């Protein structure tokens, strides 16, 4: 599958793309503001996603930083980024269909719209200022807006038990991105689509 990932932000991000123990394609590269840069993705990968990373600095050898979505210092991406981070996250060819979606859950640092290039399904998009409206106490201080498990590490924000309910931090990311998920129970915001869809990913869409 085809991911064209495509940066409309007035500012440089650094795509990372990952399945958690792998990298994806070549796992991340620089976007300046109006590049795209077109990944391939294999078939049945389940747990993909992909982020923008924000004020990275990297070395020759493509070890370094970066204030939001930071992976290992990597600037080709292996496993998954440092919150807060945007998320488009999909599986493939899960028996016959894909499935994609946005989330909030890992937190909001770069606004992102995820869209099928193909026929057959519609796309997803949190594309509103949740960085500038953020709640005082989820402001990070790097940069972007925390989740709520992240700043303070409970059962009820981290759903470690699998029993939670919302919380009024994750009905701020709800109310601000309807179509995105805001804590882990959720009502589910996956879209199906067909199987062996092509997509684009595009940071500030609006």
């Amino acid at each position: 599958a085809t991911f064209e990932i495509v940066n409309r932000c007035s500012y440089t991000v650094w795509a990372a793309a990952s399945k958690g123990d792998a990298a994806l394609d070549a796992g991340g590269r620089q976007l300046n503001s109006g590049e795209s840069w077109t990944i391939n993705v294999e078939p049945g990968t389940n747990g993909g996603k992909i982020w923008a990373r924000t004020d990275c600095y990297f070395d020759d050898s493509g070890s370094g930083i970066c204030k939001t979505g930071d992976c290992g210092g990597l600037l080709r991406c292996k496993r998954f980024g440092r919150p807060p981070t945007t998320l488009a996250e999909f599986s493939l060819n899960q028996y016959g269909k894909d499935y994609i979606d946005i989330s909030n859950i890992k937190g909001f640092n770069v606004p992102m719209n995820f869209s099928p290039t193909t026929r057959g399904c519609r796309g997803v998009r949190c594309a509103a200022d949740i960085v500038g409206q953020c709640p005082a106490k989820l402001k990070a201080p790097g940069g972007g807006c925390n989740d709520a498990c992240t700043v303070f590490q409970t059962s009820e924000y981290c759903c470690t038990t699998g029993k939670c309910g919302p919380t009024e931090y994750s009905r701020f990311f709800k109310r601000l991105c309807p179509d995105a998920f805001s804590y882990v129970l959720d009502k589910p915001t996956t879209v199906t689509c067909p199987g062996s869809s092509n997509y684009r990913v595009t940071f500030c869409p609006t």
